[PDB]
């Protein structure tokens, strides 16, 4: 097995991501390797609560009001709204529609919203 130390493989976008979640202290620690990390942050992200702590430990204040437990449909659909409202307005950057993430739709712009949710607070320079 001829490991080459010159090039090795990079965390992909979803795994950084993961990580940034947990940091964040938004995200809970997995009680094992993650086989599918694009899967995992959409079955959490799904009812936006998380979503919610993301954006008010980079922008703490920007949820008007979230659901911890979101029993009706449109109650999840308001808790990623919520992320969608500070994000669209106040950081003005990549969004998506709350169907993609609590149907699982179109994951690839909601995973594009979250790294460019680090790209922006990271040009703050946090």
């Amino acid at each position: 097995m001829g490991h080459h130390h010159h090039h090795h493989s990079h965390m992909n976008s979803a795994e950084q991501t993961v990580t940034w979640l947990i940091t964040l202290g938004v995200l809970e620690s997995p009680k094992k390797t993650i086989s599918d990390p694009e899967g995992f942050l959409q079955a959490s992200l799904k009812d936006g609560v998380v979503l919610c702590r993301l954006l008010e430990r980079l922008l703490p204040g920007t949820i008007e009001k979230v659901y911890p437990e979101p029993r009706s449909e449109s109650e999840c659909l308001s808790n990623i709204r919520e992320f969608l409202r500070g994000c669209g307005a106040s950081l003005r950057l990549e969004t998506f529609d709350a169907n993609d993430l609590y149907q699982g739709q179109n994951f690839n712009k909601v995973l594009s919203s979250l790294v460019t949710l680090n790209k922006v607070t990271a040009d703050i320079g946090l």
